[PDB]
C-alpha cells in the first residue's frame, strides 16, 4: 500500500558530479531524488506541464557513506505521508548492497499560476 | 554569540539556475547554502584543502516562495548548536523583504583519508 | 562594452581542483542573458535568441577562491545572426576566451527573424 | 567510443530543452569514460588537458531522449590532438563538439 517501494531507478554517477575533494556534491543527491520522483510521477499520469502540479516545500538528505567515481547506484522510493495537499516521499540511495544516503521530500500540490496549495490528486490516494 | 548572524551573502540568481517551471531549481539552493558556508569558513581562515575539514552529514531546505529570474537574494547564516565534531548552520534566504527559503545543514569534522570523526576547530569553539 | 564581475563558487570545481570547463559556458551564458536583459530582451517572450555555435579557449585554470571579470562585446553583426565574445580575466591574467554565434528564432514557430536595431547599436 | 544514455529532466532549462553547458558536460563524461576503459585516470600526475572546446547545435534535445555519443580521435599533433564527439538522437545528429586537447 503506502510505504512500499513503488519505484526503483538504477543509474551511474558522472565524474563531474564530484566536487574538489573527490566525491559527489550534496546537491547532486537532490538531483537524483528529483529524477527518481519525476520518473515515478511520469508512471502515474502526473505531468510537469499542467496548470496545477507538485512543488517541493521541504527536502532533506542524510549522508551515511560518500560516493566516488565510478559508482553504480540504485534508488528505492516509497511514499509515506499524505496530507490533503501535502505528501512525504522517501528515497534510499544504495551503492551495491551498501546503503549510501537517505532522502525525504515534502511535496505540495499547487496551482502554478496562483501559487496556492491545492488538494492532493486521487491517483496517489489509490495507493492505500 | 552562537545563534547570531555570522554570515550575510547577497547575490543575483543565474538564469541557468532555473528549471523548466520558470523558477530556481531546488538543488541550486543547496549550492547557495554550500558557498555561503564555505565563505564563512574562509572567514575563519578555514579552506577546504587541509588534512582535516568539514563534511556535510545532513542537509535540508524549506522553500516558502518561488524564485524567478531576475532576483537579488540574501542569505543570512548562523551557527546554532555545537558538538565535538558536529555543528548545525541555518540559512534564511530572502528576496528583498520576503523569505524564500530556510536551510539547515549539519556538518561534521573528519579526517578525510581515514573517514573518522575529528573534533571541532577551536575557532569554531570561539562562538560560544 | 560590458563587464560582469563575480566570485567563483567552490562547487563549480571538479575533482581535479579547478573550475569545470562547462561551468565557463554557464558563466558566458549568464553574461549574455544578463546583457540582453539589460537591453530589455528577455527569455520569457515567445520569440528569442538561440545559440547555434559556442566555443571556449582555456588559457589559465581557475581555482577557488577567485574573483573573475567577463568582458562581453558583439564583434560581428549579421542580418539575423551575430557573433559575441566573452573574455574571462582574473585581474591582470586572461583566463579564457569564449565565442558564440547567436541567431534569433521563434520557439513556438521554429522560424527566423531579422536583428533588432538596438543590437545594431552595440556597435 | 560509443556512449549511450538518457537525458535528465533537470538538464533542461526554463525553455524546455537541455542547457548548452550540459552538452559540454556530456562530451567530457564520454571522454573520461573512454579514458577509464584505457586505464587512463586523471588521478595521476600526467594527463590530457583540454585547451579548446566548441559545439555546434543542430537540433534541440527535449526530455525524454535517448542519445548516443560517438567519440573519435580526429587529428594527431605532436603534443596536440583533436577529439570529436557527435551527439545523435537515434539517426538524427543533434550536436557536434570538437575539443583540442594537449598533454
Ligand atoms: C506551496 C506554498 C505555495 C504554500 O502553499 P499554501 O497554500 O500556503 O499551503 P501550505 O503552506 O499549508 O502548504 C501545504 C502543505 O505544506 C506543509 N508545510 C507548510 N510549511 C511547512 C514547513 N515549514 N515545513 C514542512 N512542511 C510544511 C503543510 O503541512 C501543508 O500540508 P497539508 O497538505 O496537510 O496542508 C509554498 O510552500 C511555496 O511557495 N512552494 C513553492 C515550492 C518551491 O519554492 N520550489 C519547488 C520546486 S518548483
Ligand atoms: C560524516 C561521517 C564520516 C561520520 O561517520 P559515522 O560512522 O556516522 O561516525 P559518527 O557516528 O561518530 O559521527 C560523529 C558525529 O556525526 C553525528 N552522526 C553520526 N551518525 C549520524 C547519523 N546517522 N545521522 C545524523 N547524524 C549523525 C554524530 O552526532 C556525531 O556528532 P558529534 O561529534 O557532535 O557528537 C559519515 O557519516 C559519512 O561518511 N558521511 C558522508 C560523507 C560525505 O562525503 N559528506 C559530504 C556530503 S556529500
Amino acid at each position: 500500500e503506502i510505504n512500499k517501494i513503488i519505484h526503483k531507478k538504477t543509474f551511474d554517477i558522472a565524474w563531474g558530479d564530484m566536487d574538489a575533494l573527490g566525491h559527489v556534491n550534496n546537491a547532486r543527491y537532490f538531483d537524483y531524488f528529483q529524477e527518481a520522483r519525476i520518473d515515478w510521477l511520469r508512471e502515474l499520469d502526473i505531468k510537469m506541464t499542467g496548470q496545477t502540479g507538485p512543488v517541493v516545500i521541504h527536502v532533506a538528505c542524510t549522508f551515511l557513506k560518500p560516493i566516488v567515481y565510478p559508482a553504480t547506484v540504485t534508488i528505492h522510493s516509497k511514499v509515506n505521508s499524505l496530507g490533503n495537499s501535502s505528501m512525504i516521499m522517501d528515497h534510499d540511495l544504495y551503492q551495491e548492497e551498501t546503503l549510501m544516503a537517505q532522502g525525504v521530500s515534502k511535496i505540495v500540490w499547487i496551482d502554478y499560476t496562483q501559487n496556492k496549495s491545492v488538494p492532493l490528486p486521487d491517483i496517489i490516494r489509490n495507493l492505500v
